[PDB]
C-alpha cells in the first residue's frame, strides 16, 4: 500500500551519529533501521562498579536515529532468545499507541516491525515501556536513546536564517540506581531479575547513585574526548529519558539551543546553561572561537564531578587573546598591598 | 463603588471544569466563587494509605476558577467550625497583600470575602499560606487549586490565529510526604495535627513519598480515564504548588504548550515533555489524531508507575494506520537472521 | 596591545549592585575588579549553626560585576596567605579556557589577571572551579556570584521598546550541605579541609540541608528587607550555581523575565513562577503596584519556610483598593449558611 523507496540506515554507536544529509532535495522514504535489545552486565564508574544493563543495540544510550520530516520510520526491533525479559519501544516522536509500545511487547526469542510517520520536527527520546514498574526499571538500566526528525531544509535560525552543523554529536545522560549493602558498597547480581527488588528500592528514593554520559564515568573523557576545531559549529543533541538535566559547555555557550528540543521553535540564543526535562531530547549549536579542553557537564556540579557527568571536548587551533588572556600570570601578592 | 454585574459560579470537582465561555463579548463582571476548607483523612494510594488532608471544597487539586481578563474575582473562603487549624488563600493570579492571603486568614467558624482584579492572562496556582512553616505543610497537605484567566478574544496561537478546545481537564499534581514506622510501614494518624510532627521531618528530606493525580494513585485510570474523542482539541490544565513537573502525553504530544502558563506569551508548538516550575500552572492543547488509550505521566517515570503519577485517556475513533502501524506482528527471529 | 580607557570599579555586598549606567553612550573600556577568596567560618540559619564557607569578597553570594557588551573584564583574583586551599575562577560570561578557570589557579599568597571580552549579554554565574572533587566543593561552600553584561542601549522588551529599572538587587541563592551527627545535630570543624570528607558525603545524597538567600536563612528579612515603593521598576537577577530553583515574587508577578538570563532573547510576560537552571542566572523586572511585605521565594514551600529561602521586600505607598480589597473582614459563618 505505502509505495515509497525504502532505505536501509546502519546505525552506528553513540556519541557518534550514522551519516545524514541535512537540507535534503529528496521526497519522502520509508527509512529502515533494526534495533536489538541487549541485557548484559556493564562497568558504569571508574572503580569498576557494574550494574545489570538493558539496552538497544549494546550501548547507553541507544543510538541516534536521523531522518527528514515526512519520512516514514520502519523499525524491526529484535529481542534475541539469550535476553531474559520482554522489551517494547516508545518513540516520543511518533503518534499513537502509547509512541508504539502497544505494537511492539516481544518476548525473548521474537521480533517485530513497527512504521511510523515523522510528522514532528525535533530530538526525541525513545524508550523501553513494557508495562506498569517494569517501565522505569527498564529505561532506567539503560534502554533509552533518540531519534531526530530535522526540517527538509534543514535547521534555521527562526529568523530566516539556514544553520548547518561541520560535527554532530549524541550525548545520552543516564541516571543509574545500583544497591548498596549495609556498608555502603554496591552490591552485583547475576541477572536483571535478581537486581529489580533491590533497584526498585532504591529508585523509590529518586537519589541516582550515578549519572553518566554515553553509559560510563568517563566516557567521553582521556583517550574519548570529543573532537572538534575552532570555526566548527557543533550540534550537541542531550538526552534524558527520567531525570532533569542542566547541560552546559565549560569554556563555552549554547548559541543557538532548542532546550525543549523542537524545530518549529525558534532557538534561544546565548545561553551558558539550558535544561533539558526528564523525558525529552534537546539540542543546542555551538562554534568553537578557542583552541583547548573544554568540559561538558550538567551543572549540577556534585553530579558532574562526583557521579559521573562530565564529557569533554578537545578542541584544536589558535588561541584568540582578544576574546581571554592571563594579563599576568600567578605570582605573589605585593607586600605593598593593603 | 464598584458597579459591575454580578455572576455566581458554581464550581465542579476536578479533573473537570465548570462551564464557562472561551472567547466572550460580555463585559467585566464581578464572578462570585465560594470555596469551603475541608480537613480529612483521604485514601491516596492503591494500598488504601491514607493521609489527613487538607482541601478546598473536599477535593485534591481544589477546584479549577475559570474568568476572564479584566473581571474581578469576588471569593468567599470559608472556614467551618468542625476544622482544627486556621486557613487562608494566595492567589497567584492577584496583585498584592500576598496574594490575598494577608486578607484572608479565617479561624474554624469564619470566613471572608476577598475581591481581586483579574489583571494576568493565563493559568495560576491558588493555596493556603497561613505563615511560617505552616505554608509548606498546607500546601503539601493537599491546599492547592488553580484558576484560569482567559483573554475575551480566547486563546490564540501567538501568530494571530485562534485557538479553541472541544475539551478541558484539570490534573493537578500532588507532592505527598506521608511518615513510614521503622519498618517502612506508613504511619496512620487521628488528626492533622499529630499528624505533623513526624510529616515535617518527611518534608525536610524533599522527597515524597506519593506523586498523585486528582489526590491519589489511580484517580484518573480505569474507570475514571479522561475521555475524549480524534479529532477534539483538549487542554490539558496541569498545576504542581510545591514541586517540578514534566508531563508528557504517552503516544502524543503538545500542539500548543505553555509550559509558564501565561496566554500574553507565545505557545510553543509539538512539544514531547513540557515542564511545570514548582508553584505554577501550565496548558497545553492537543488534538487527538489516534484513538486508544493514552497515559498522561510526569516524565519521571520512577514517580509515574511507582510513586502514583499516571492518568489515562480513553480516546474514541478510528485509526490511522498511515501515522503508525504494525507492519509484523510479533513472530519468532529468522533462524537465517545473522 | 590593548588599548582602551581602563575604569575602575569598586564592588558592594549583595545584595546591592555598584554603581553603573543602564545605556551608555562610552565605547569599550576595559573595566578593572578584584576579588579576594577568603575562607571563613559563617552562620548561615538562625539557630546559629556554622559552616567552614569560602566566598569571594567576604560574601555570599559573591558580588555583582556589571559591564556593558563589548567591554572587556580585567580581574585581579587574590588568594590571600591566610588562606589553606588553592581558588581560581570561571566565568560563564566568558569564552576559552574553562571559563578562565584554567588561566587563574593561585595558591595561597598569590593573584593572578585575567582579562575576558564581554561578547555575550545577559547576567551569568561565576564562579571557582579547582579541578575534579574541588569544584563542587568550593562552590557550594560559597564560592559564586555573577556577572551582568548590559546592551550598551539598556534592556528592552523584545518588541523594540526601552526598559529601565529604578532599582537593582541580586539575590544569590545557596544549597548548603551541612554534616550532622547520629541524633541529627550540625557538627562544626575547625577547618574547611577537616570538614571536607562529612561534607562531600552528605553533598552525594544531593539534598542540601539549607537553601538560603544572601548567605543566611533570614539574611533578606526584618531589618534587612529590600526596599521599594509603589510605581518603581524593579531588577531581580537571581543565581543558583549547583542547584535548580523556582523564584516567586508573592503579591506579585515577573512582568518581564529571562528566565535563561540571556538578553538577546525577549522576556517572557507576566509569569507567576518562574525557573533558574542550576549553573545559570536570570533576572526579573517588575514594577510594584502595591504596598506592604512580599515575600520572594523559590516556590519549594519546604525550601522556602523550612530550609531558609525567603527574602522580603517592603515596599511603601498607597493601597489599591480596585486591583484587591478585601470586601468582608473575617466574622462568624452566618447561621442561615447550608
Ligand atoms: O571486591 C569488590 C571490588 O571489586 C571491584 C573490582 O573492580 O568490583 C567488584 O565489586 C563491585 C561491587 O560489588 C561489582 O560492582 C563488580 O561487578 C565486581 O567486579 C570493585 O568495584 C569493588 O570495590
Ligand atoms: O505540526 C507538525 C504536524 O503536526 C500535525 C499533526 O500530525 O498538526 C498538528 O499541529 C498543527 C500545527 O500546529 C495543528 O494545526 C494541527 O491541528 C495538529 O494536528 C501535522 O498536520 C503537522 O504538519
Ligand atoms: O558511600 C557510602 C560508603 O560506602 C563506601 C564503601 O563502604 O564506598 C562506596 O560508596 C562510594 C560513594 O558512592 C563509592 O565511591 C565506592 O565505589 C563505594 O564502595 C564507603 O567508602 C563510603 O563511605
Ligand atoms: O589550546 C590550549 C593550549 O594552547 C597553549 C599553547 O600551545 O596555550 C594557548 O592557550 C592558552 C589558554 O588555554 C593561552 O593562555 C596561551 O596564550 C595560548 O598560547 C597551551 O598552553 C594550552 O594548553
Ligand atoms: O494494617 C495496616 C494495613 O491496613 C491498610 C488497609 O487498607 O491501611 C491501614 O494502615 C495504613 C498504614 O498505617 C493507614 O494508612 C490506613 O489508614 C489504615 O486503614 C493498609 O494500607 C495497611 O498496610
Ligand atoms: O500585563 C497585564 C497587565 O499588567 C499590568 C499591571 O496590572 O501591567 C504590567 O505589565 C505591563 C505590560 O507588560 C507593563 O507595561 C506595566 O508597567 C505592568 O504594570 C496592566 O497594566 C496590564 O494590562
Ligand atoms: O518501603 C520500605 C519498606 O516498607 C514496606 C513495609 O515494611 O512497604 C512500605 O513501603 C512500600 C513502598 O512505599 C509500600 O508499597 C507499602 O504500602 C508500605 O507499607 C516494605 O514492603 C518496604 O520494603
Ligand atoms: O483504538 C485502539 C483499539 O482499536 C483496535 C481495533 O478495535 O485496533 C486499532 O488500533 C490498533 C493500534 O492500537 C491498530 O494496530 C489496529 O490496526 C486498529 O484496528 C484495538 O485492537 C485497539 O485496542
Ligand atoms: O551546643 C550546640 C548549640 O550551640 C549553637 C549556638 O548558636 O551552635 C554551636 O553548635 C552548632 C552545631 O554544631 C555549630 O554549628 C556552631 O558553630 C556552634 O556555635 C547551636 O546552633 C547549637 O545547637
Ligand atoms: O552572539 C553574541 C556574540 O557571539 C559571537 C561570538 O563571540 O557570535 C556567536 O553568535 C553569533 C550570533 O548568534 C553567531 O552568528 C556566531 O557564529 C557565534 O560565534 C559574536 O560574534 C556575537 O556578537
Ligand atoms: O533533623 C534531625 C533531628 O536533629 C535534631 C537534633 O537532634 O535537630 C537538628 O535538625 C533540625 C532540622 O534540620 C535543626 O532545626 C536543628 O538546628 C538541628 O540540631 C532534631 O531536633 C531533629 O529531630
Ligand atoms: O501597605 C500595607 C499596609 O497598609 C495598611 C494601612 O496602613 O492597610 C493597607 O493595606 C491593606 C492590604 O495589606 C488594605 O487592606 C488596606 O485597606 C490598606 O489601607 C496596613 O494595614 C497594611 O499593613
Ligand atoms: O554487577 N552487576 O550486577
Ligand atoms: O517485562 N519486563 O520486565
Ligand atoms: O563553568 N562550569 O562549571
Ligand atoms: O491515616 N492518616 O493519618
Ligand atoms: O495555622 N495553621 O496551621
Ligand atoms: O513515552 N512515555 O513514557
Ligand atoms: O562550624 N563550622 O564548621
Ligand atoms: O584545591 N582546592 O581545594
Ligand atoms: O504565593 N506564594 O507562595
Ligand atoms: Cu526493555
Ligand atoms: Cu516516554
Ligand atoms: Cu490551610
Ligand atoms: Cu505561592
Ligand atoms: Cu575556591
Ligand atoms: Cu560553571
Amino acid at each position: 500500500d505505502l509505495k515509497l523507496p525504502r532505505q536501509r540506515v546502519d546505525l552506528v554507536a553513540p556519541p557518534f551519529v550514522h551519516v545524514h544529509e541535512q537540507a535534503t532535495k529528496q521526497g519522502p522514504k520509508i527509512m529502515e533501521f533494526k534495533l536489538v535489545v541487549q541485557e548484559k552486565k556493564m562497568v558504569i564508574d571508574e572503580k569498576g562498579t557494574t550494574f545489570q544493563a538493558m539496552t538497544f543495540n549494546g550501548s547507553m544510550p541507544g543510538p541516534l536515529m536521523v531522518v527528514h520530516e515526512g519520512d516514514y520510520v520502519e523499525v524491526t526491533l529484535v529481542n534475541p532468545a539469550t535476553n531474559t525479559m520482554p522489551h517494547n519501544i516508545d518513540f516520543h516522536s511518533a503518534t499513537g499507541a502509547l509512541g508504539g509500545g502497544a505494537l511492539t511487547l516481544i518476548n525473548p526469542g521474537e521480533q517485530v516491525v513497527l512504521r511510523w510517520k515523522a510528522t514532528r520536527t525535533g530530538v526525541f527520546v525513545y524508550h523501553c515501556a513494557p508495562g506498569g514498574p517494569m517501565i522505569p526499571w527498564h529505561v532506567v538500566s539503560g534502554m533509552n536513546g533518540a531519534v531526530m526528525v530535522l526540517p527538509r531544509d534543514g535547521l534555521n535560525d527562526g529568523h530566516g536564517h539556514s544553520l548547518r552543523y561541520d560535527r554532530i554529536y549524541y550525548i545520552g545522560e543516564q541516571d543509574l540506581y545500583v544497591p548498596r549493602d549495609e556498608k555502603g558498597n554496591f552490591k552485583s547480581y547475576d541477572s536483571p531479575g535478581e537486581a529489580y527488588s533491590d533497584t526498585e528500592e532504591v529508585m523509590r528514593k529518586l537519589t541516582p547513585t550515578h549519572v553518566v554520559f554515553n553509559g560510563k564515568a568517563g566516557a567521553l573523557t582521556g583517550k574519548n574526548a570529543l573532537n572538534a576545531n575552532v570555526g566548527e559549529n557543533v550540534l550537541i543533541v542531550h538526552s534524558q529519558a527520567n531525570r532533569d538535566s542542566r547541560p552546559h559547555l565549560i569554556g563555552g555557550h549554547g548559541d543557538y539551543v532548542w532546550e525543549t528540543g523542537k524545530f518549529s521553535n525558534a532557538p534561544e540564543t546565548g545561553l551558558e546553561t539550558w535544561f533539558i526535562r526528564g523525558g525529552s531530547a534537546g539540542a543546542a549549536l555551538y562554534k568553537f572561537l578557542q583552541p583547548g579542553i573544554y568540559a561538558y557537564v550538567t551543572h549540577n556540579l556534585i553530579e558532574a564531578a562526583n557521579l559521573g557527568a562530565t564529557a569533554h571536548f578537545k578542541v584544536e587551533g589558535k588561541w584568540n587573546d582578544d576574546l581571554m588572556t592571563q594579563v599576568k600570570a600567578p605570582a605573589d601578592i605585593p607586600t605593598g598591598s593593603t
